[PDB]
């Protein structure tokens, strides 16, 4: 049974299954996205009950902007192997006419398992990468550009502009209104500090146009991760060095955010990137990354 909004009980049930097989599995078997998506009435789910507690979760993305039907599903690690999972993939496919892909976070076995069986392959690879925090770049900021943090609504014109023409075709980043702003501004982990902006000075063609930003997000369920969460440059201003210098003042950031009683935990900065984002591949090489984990997103060949 599909339904196209959930109760506030329904999502604290999802919410539980999912931070449980969190826990178990050592990734979260959703995306951020789809729990934001669980208060809104976007998207569709389905939801599967035990003889009970909620033990299966789909949520099922239609298409938006350039990309299209997206799905993402759990089942309860001690309710595996039962079908469960094949089940809810079905109706997926069924409801899509076999054109929605599936996020397999991490790229588990499981998953690996569960999308042969079903006649699968992977048709996109998100890879995170990592790099710790220890030996910090100095970053050189070239005249003609001046740094700042946000201000509030007051820079969303600008920022849009700019993540909207360096994401034209991004399935999931591109075609950004106010709305997704706002949106993450009620997140937890929102911090205008984290959120530094690239604009013109006078040298330049156009003072105080934005030219590219870095927003950074420090992940609130796992001590000492940092996240280069969006980083975009305006496709007028690429190839000049800029994405280089930004990635490099957000690490410095993050590194200063990152006593006695504090656990030792040694600091990263993680990141996630397309696996064919030739250009941004090379930004992140340049500067340390190294290869985390894989997530791929599976559908019909
Ligand atoms: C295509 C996708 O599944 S993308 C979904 C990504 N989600 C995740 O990875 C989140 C964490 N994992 C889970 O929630 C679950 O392990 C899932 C959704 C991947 C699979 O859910 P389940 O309800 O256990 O799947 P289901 O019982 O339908 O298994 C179907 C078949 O896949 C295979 N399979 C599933 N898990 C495994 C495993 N751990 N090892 C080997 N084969 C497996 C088997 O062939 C299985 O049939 P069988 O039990 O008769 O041998
Ligand atoms: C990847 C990117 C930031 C590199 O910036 P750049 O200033 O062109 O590159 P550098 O000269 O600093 O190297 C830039 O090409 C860009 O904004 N690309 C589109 C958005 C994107 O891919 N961002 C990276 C995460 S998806
Ligand atoms: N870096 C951008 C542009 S390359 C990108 O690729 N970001 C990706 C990444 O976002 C992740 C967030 O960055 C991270 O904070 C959160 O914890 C995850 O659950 C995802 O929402 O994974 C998403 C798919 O799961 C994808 O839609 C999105 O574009």
């Amino acid at each position: 049974d599909w339904r196209s909004a959930l109760t506030a009980d329904e999502q604290r049930s999802v919410r539980a299954l999912v931070t449980a097989t969190t826990a178990v599995d050592g990734v979260a078997p959703v995306g951020e996205q789809v729990l934001r998506e669980l208060g809104q009435q976007r998207t569709e789910h389905l939801l599967v009950a035990g003889s009970g507690p909620i033990i299966g979760y789909l949520n099922l993305s239609p298409p938006r902007g350039a990309g299209g039907a997206m799905a993402e599903l759990v089942v309860h690690p001690q309710s595996r192997r039962r079908g469960i999972g094949t089940a809810m993939a079905r109706a997926a496919l069924a409801k899509t006419a076999g054109r929605n892909q599936f996020w397999a976070h991490g790229t588990l076995d499981p998953a690996r398992a569960t999308a042969s069986a079903l006649g699968l392959v992977g048709v996109r690879e998100l890879i995170q990468m990592r790099r710790p925090l220890r030996d910090i770049p100095e970053p050189t900021i070239p005249d003609g550009v001046v740094i700042r943090t946000y201000a509030g609504t007051s820079d969303d014109a600008e920022l849009l502009r700019v993540n909207n023409a360096a994401f034209a075709g991004h399935p999931e980043q591109g075609g950004w209104t106010a709305v997704q702003l706002a949106e993450r501004r009620g997140e937890a982990w929102f911090d205008p500090d984290g959120l530094i902006l690239a604009f013109g000075d006078s040298p330049r063609e156009r003072p105080g146009r934005l030219l590219g930003f870095h927003w950074t997000k420090v992940h609130p369920d796992h001590p000492g991760l940092g996240e280069v969460y969006v980083l975009g440059v305006d496709p007028a201003a690429q190839r000049r060095g800029l994405g280089q210098m930004l990635t490099s003042i957000g690490i410095v950031s993050l590194a200063r955010r990152l006593k006695t009683l504090d656990p030792a935990v040694e600091p990263a900065v993680l990141l996630y990137v397309e696996s064919d984002n030739v250009a941004a591949v090379r930004t992140y090489q340049s500067l340390g990354f190294t290869t985390y984990s894989v997530d791929t997103a599976y559908a019909l060949a």
